[PDB]
């Protein structure tokens, strides 16, 4: 694979926690730090079906889903897969949100280097029709036997994108906080049976988080839904968006969001109708921060731009002028600085603190989009 193993001190383990069983319970992968490193081994895409959601996504026909299959299908990316909870620590908390045509497995690059420098990561997978596919159990026993329904990517006309981007973002909000309430409510006990049978006893989970330190992340889609779970949801400490696509948001959202928030933009994605949604967001009283990746294309931050070489990637907008490891270098590295700044950790991160500040030959402060 050439998903680049996490920088930190850490081990990194990788599972996956579905509870309850149904539409409406919480999925998600789980990254953290384990006890051990003894293979890297987590499958990156897991199943048949989420090659078919990506080949609806990108409009092609039946053949792109089995060649994705065939070059893709047995992909790892460099995590222990079930591997034990390293004991001993509570550790910080994100949850992290996908964009539109993902789902929770597609930024183990980010997960995993994060998880690699003490975070627990839990990447949630949407049932609002963004994720290319998703699965969910119509009851118990389907959840025993391993029998799947399987929800697929919702198109949209133009005239219900307004409505239905909103409904959406305001669905991706209430994923993640329950998706923290879950792992809250594991934290301090609650016996919780997961809907898939794995190897990874969730008991382990019990006293190991730092409940005062939980961040919210995501990227694209996922950027609108941090401002939006921020908005509702104050056990969120602090939010990350990367490239967030600002359009399904309210416009009651933006005097709402006491939190700290930090923006990571692509040089090439921005636009200035998403750059003066994202200036709405400042005032005198509040932290806000951003700065722009010189090179890089919005599918820098998401694990498709190490799937290929330099050429095919840059003509299939997988990957930018800037190399990609040194870009997602950037982004972790800043946003660990400004996790340790607003989350109050006792780590070295603050060595990044100049990457918030736009200050690297790779970065833009602010962004080059100079619209109000």
């Amino acid at each position: 694979t050439k998903i680049p193993r996490g920088n930190g001190p850490y081990s990194v383990g990788c599972t996956d926690l579905m509870f309850d069983h149904t539409n409406k319970g919480t999925f998600l992968r789980l990254y953290y730090p384990s006890q051990d490193n003894d293979r890297l081994d987590t499958l990156w895409i897991p199943n048949k079906e989420y090659f078919w959601g990506l080949s609806k996504f990108l409009g092609t026909h039946w053949l792109m889903g089995n060649i994705l299959r065939l070059l893709f299908g047995s992909m790892t990316t460099p995590a222990n897969w079930n591997s034990p909870l390293r004991p001993g620590e509570k550790y910080p908390l994100v949850v992290f949100s996908h964009g539109l045509g993902a789902f929770r497995t597609l930024y183990s690059a980010i997960g995993i280097d994060l998880a690699s420098h003490g975070f627990i990561v839990a990447a949630v997978e949407h049932r609002d029709r963004s994720a290319s596919a998703t699965y969910y159990f119509k009851d118990q026993s389907a959840a025993e036997i391993g029998d799947k329904s399987w929800l697929y990517l919702r198109t949209l006309k133009q005239e219900e994108e307004t409505h239905i981007r909103n409904e959406q973002v305001r669905q991706r909000a209430k994923e993640c906080s329950q998706a923290l309430s879950l792992i809250l409510d594991i934290d301090h006990g609650k016996p919780v049976k997961n809907a898939l049978d794995l190897k990874f006893d969730m008991e382990q989970l019990k006293d190991s988080i730092d409940r005062e330190k939980i961040a919210v992340i995501g990227h694209s889609f996922g950027g609108a839904t941090v401002i939006q779970t921020l908005s509702e949801d104050q056990r969120f400490r602090c939010g990350i968006a990367l490239d967030a696509w600002m359009f399904p948001l309210g416009d009651e959202v933006y005097s709402r969001i006491p939190q700290p928030l930090f923006f990571i933009n692509s040089e090439y994605f921005q636009y200035p109708a998403n750059i003066i949604k994202m200036k709405k967001c400042y005032s005198p009283d509040k932290e806000r921060k951003m700065i722009t990746i010189r090179g890089s294309v919005h599918q820098n931050f998401a694990d498709f731009t190490f799937a290929t070489g330099k050429i095919i990637g840059h003509m299939l907008k997988l990957k930018g002028d800037i190399d990609s490891n040194v870009a997602i270098d950037l982004s972790n590295k800043a946003s660990l600085a400004f996790l340790q700044k607003h989350l109050g950790l006792h780590k070295d991160f603050d060595q990044w603190d100049c990457l918030i500040e736009g200050d690297d030959e790779n970065l833009i402060p602010g962004t080059n989009i100079n619209t109000t």
